[PDB]
């Protein structure tokens, strides 16, 4: 199906965005392991995965708009050095990735490409979600103090 | 246990080409689908899933040896145009990969890191796997034709 | 519950669409049966199938807004002599019809029938999944050659 | 139990033929593993220890009759470089083959030894077996096409 | 994937010595079945099937080194004539066999051909293990006396 | 099969550490029993398993290559009297073991003792295992603190 | 709970004489496993097994007690070169074991320690059934004949 090409354009920058978030997400994951943090680790795995499946169904909807999926050019990662960093990193991304899924919604309204706007509100959904995850362990790290939410997340 | 610094260096090079394996394959692997050659395009999918499960472990490595994995610097996709060429550019991948696995046993075995030269011999192993799918594939198109090969290949 | 009188007529033409495609599919699928291409008949009876749920729910939306759905009209049959112009014809239904599905979403829109919007988005989806088996068995035809295409779907 | 001394002859001559077919049915079906043409190799892996039971009959039959069981002398492998070579390659050797399992039939009649012709009818009877799959193979790579054949052959 | 040709060679090497083993293995198997010594014969059934096993694996690896796998040329069976004989004779095929073993492993880590050396560590692995059998026997044959010895292994 | 005097020198040297690593461990986990520490007491008992288990397969081979298992000269266990410190001790214990597996694969691999080094590899695998729990606990204390590490260890 | 000097020196001497047992038990199952006599070796490894439990309970008692359990001693092994001495070179271990057993009984029940008495007197039931056990093994090889008890215990 010819698919709007600003469209496309905006589908290729959102998945750009998760392709940054798979790994930054995972080396978070790996890193989190690799210190005993193990719940920690867990968890940001799983968000990686959920990057994964949203790049997998961007993909398939650029194709099928007979675009060209973009995996080459990648954009800055945000590794933090310690937990907090780490948490606050990953909400910097999903911030901004929400900002251009919103633009991008805006953009599939104009068109009247209904059914991306419904992938791409999908996905937000699901980026919003991860927010709410990482604003709370931000303010749980104040309530408890940082010695008590990393004892906390040692063990699975 | 600190590791030895370019032990590291070779590790994070193999780790540099699973990314590029991870996007090239899953992107013809959604290219296969798209086009209707589901049972392509799973098989593609299962070796992109297996890139993924070499660079988690080669990012495992690294941070138990105490380097820093690096997944910001993404070398350049080969993406075919048919189904041919997309077999022929996972091949050339998986060929020139090998060349870099096998330069750095030589050097674990050199520093004496023998488990990272039981890692890289347990990779090469399923490198060469990849390597006999594909030159089987592309020899199979040869002697059945292009076409029956795709039609063997449409229905999962 | 008193709906828009022009959403009415919208979701009437969108049913004007289903009841189309219903005979339209509906005999595709018994010629592919009776042609002994069996497994483009039972594909094509369940394309035909989800017709008929797309015309139900539309009648199910225009009697709740009080309005008379109309199942009398029966626009133009698009019955093709060969796997390749049905095929044709299914998509030109198709895409004649998402045109259609736009215009009424944008005037639900316009008056804040939104429940009327979800329902015909949610009839979008679908019709963009009928488009992309539709171009993909096309296209299979041209990579496969067409003896080999039937020869794939004669068997279930 | 003292055993006919030509009787031991002709069980020793079978027995040499056995480990020819071992051998060559063996090797024909790896390098089909090996092209992709995994039906014809499993096909032909179970012929191959179809003759390993054969053989193992033989060397049973010929150590109870107080014989010595050679295994040391091994003929001419006829290896084709091809699905049609390999094929024709192996209906020689069946051919060759039941010629002398006639004649080792004959001598045990004369003989009175009914106990080893009955096991060598029943090997016989295995050998028109493969013959007439090996002889329909042929026929079925002019019926269909070559192309076709190796194509039905690709996948079990 | 185009192999180098020295490690063919000694990969065929190998092979041949399976080759003997083999046939060396089934014979002893089968004499001492006719002898009633059931489970010496069942045993030594079972190293014979390993010999098979270890043939399999080299002969697949040297079709995808590209190389000709070498079924053709059986060197000397070593065949007793008493128990005693032939666990002696299966001993010294063993460590001749495993002497070109750790030449051929040798060679393909010069040339850094690390798959091929797993595959052969893997065999030699195996050998010690049918060498640790054979030197047992022979050595409690010395402990508990021929006679016992044959009686302990009559019945399964 | 005659070992090579050295490698059966080098697999009672690593026998040696295997010695004393069981006691070490072994008391370090009912020390912690005993102060109610249980999760780090049985996660000890483990690590003292562990090190039986290689003690045992270093025994075997010495016996199978036919030298004399050393189990008399037992070395200087390093007992703690508080956690740090027990970790602390088990560390570097495991730290000079590893010096000597290395040592040991190196003249496996000039004596052509392939499976003597593969049975080492297995060994060093699991101490750096060991290696990277122990480094890990050492970290938690700090990032968690001394009283809440002890805190989270003292129930299954 | 402040436990008697000299009930903790006692409990160290038991202490240090299971710990010989271990490894002198240990050894010799591996030994006879390993010239095949695997009946012996594998009842010998249980023995082995209970004197470890023995240290177990012995280390814990002391802990309880407030001493320092010594693991750091080893005593002399006994280890034979043959099937018979070996046996007996467990037995004089066991009776000298059971002389300090009771003085160490006595003692305890002087002090009022009733439960480490207790402890004590199962450990010395324990050994008693050893010694049972290798008195009749060495009844049996008169009995039977050095070469019908090995026979017997080849095989489980
Ligand atoms: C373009 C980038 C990627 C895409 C589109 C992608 C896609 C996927 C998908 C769809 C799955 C299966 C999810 C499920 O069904 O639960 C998966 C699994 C996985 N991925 Fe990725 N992935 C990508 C990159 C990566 C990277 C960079 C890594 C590691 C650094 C990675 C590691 C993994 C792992 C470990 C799994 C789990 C495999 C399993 O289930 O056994 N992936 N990926
Ligand atoms: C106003 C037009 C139609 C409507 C609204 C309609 C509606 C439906 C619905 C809701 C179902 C149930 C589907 C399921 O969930 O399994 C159904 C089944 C079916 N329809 Fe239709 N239909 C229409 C016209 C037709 C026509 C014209 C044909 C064929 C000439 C047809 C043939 C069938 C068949 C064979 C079934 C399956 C029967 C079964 O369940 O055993 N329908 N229809
Ligand atoms: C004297 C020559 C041989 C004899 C008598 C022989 C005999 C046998 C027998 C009796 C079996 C068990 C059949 C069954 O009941 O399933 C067997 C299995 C097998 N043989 Fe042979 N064989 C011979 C040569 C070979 C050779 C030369 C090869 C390979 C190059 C080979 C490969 C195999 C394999 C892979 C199996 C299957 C083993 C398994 O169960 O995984 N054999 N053989
Ligand atoms: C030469 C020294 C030793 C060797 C080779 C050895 C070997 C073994 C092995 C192989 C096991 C069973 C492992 C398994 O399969 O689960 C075991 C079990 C055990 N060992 Fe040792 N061991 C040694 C010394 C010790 C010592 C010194 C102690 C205590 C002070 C000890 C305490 C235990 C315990 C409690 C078990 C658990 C028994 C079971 O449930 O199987 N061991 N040993
Ligand atoms: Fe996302
Ligand atoms: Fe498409
Ligand atoms: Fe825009
Ligand atoms: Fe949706
Ligand atoms: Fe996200
Ligand atoms: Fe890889
Ligand atoms: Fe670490
Ligand atoms: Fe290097
Ligand atoms: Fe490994
Ligand atoms: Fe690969
Ligand atoms: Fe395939
Ligand atoms: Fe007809
Ligand atoms: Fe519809
Ligand atoms: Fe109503
Ligand atoms: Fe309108
Ligand atoms: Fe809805
Ligand atoms: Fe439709
Ligand atoms: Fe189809
Ligand atoms: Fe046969
Ligand atoms: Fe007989
Ligand atoms: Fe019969
Ligand atoms: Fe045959
Ligand atoms: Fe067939
Ligand atoms: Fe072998
Ligand atoms: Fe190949
Ligand atoms: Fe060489
Ligand atoms: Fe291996
Ligand atoms: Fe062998
Ligand atoms: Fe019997
Ligand atoms: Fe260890
Ligand atoms: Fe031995
Ligand atoms: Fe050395
Ligand atoms: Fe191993
Ligand atoms: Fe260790
Ligand atoms: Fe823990
Ligand atoms: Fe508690
Ligand atoms: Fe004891
Ligand atoms: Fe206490
Ligand atoms: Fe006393
Ligand atoms: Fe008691
Ligand atoms: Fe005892
Ligand atoms: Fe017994
Ligand atoms: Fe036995
Ligand atoms: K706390
Ligand atoms: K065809």
């Amino acid at each position: 199906m010819k698919g709007d090409k600003k469209v496309i354009q905006h589908l290729n920058k959102i998945l750009g965005n998760e392709l940054i978030a798979i790994n930054q997400y995972f080396l978070h994951s790996r890193m989190w392991n690799d210190w005993g943090l193990k719940r920690l680790g867990a968890h940001e795995y799983h968000e990686s995965i959920d990057e994964m499946k949203h790049a997998d169904k961007l993909i398939e909807r650029i194709l099928f708009l007979e675009g060209l999926p973009n995996l080459q050019d990648l954009g800055k990662l945000l590794i933090g050095e310690n937990t907090q960093e780490m948490l606050q990193c990953d909400l910097n991304l999903e911030l901004k990735a929400t900002k251009d899924l919103r633009e991008a919604i805006v953009h599939c309204e104009q068109v009247h490409d209904y059914v991306s706007r419904d992938l791409l509100k999908d996905i937000l959904e699901s980026e919003e979600e991860h927010i709410d995850y990482l604003e709370t362990q931000l303010g749980l790290i104040q309530k408890v103090g940082l010695e008590n939410y990393l004892q906390s997340h040692m063990h699975e």
